[PDB]
């Protein structure tokens, strides 16, 4: 899980195999940087954009 | 779509019928507040936490 963007010191826009994701972790931005792998101990909430409804 | 949390001036943690969501919109925080409906013209990216994989 890399960091494609930065929302704040906890939320960041990441990207997974499926598509773009969002990593919300208190202090996630701290101890990491853009393009760096996301720290799993800091992973508090993983969000993914709705790709498809039923299809 | 209400605003349960605020990530920055564009990203905010919202909540839909399915579960918690994330609204990433440049200026989304501006022209709105916590618990207020999210402006659709500002909606740039909607993210939802992975509820279930296959089940």
């Amino acid at each position: 899980m890399k960091i494609k963007r930065i929302l704040n010191h906890n939320a960041i826009v990441v990207k997974d195999q499926n598509e773009e994701k969002i990593l919300l972790g208190a202090g996630i931005a701290f101890n990491k940087k853009k393009n760096d792998i996301v720290d799993p101990s800091k992973i508090e909430k993983t969000f993914i954009r709705k790709d498809t409804p039923d299809y």
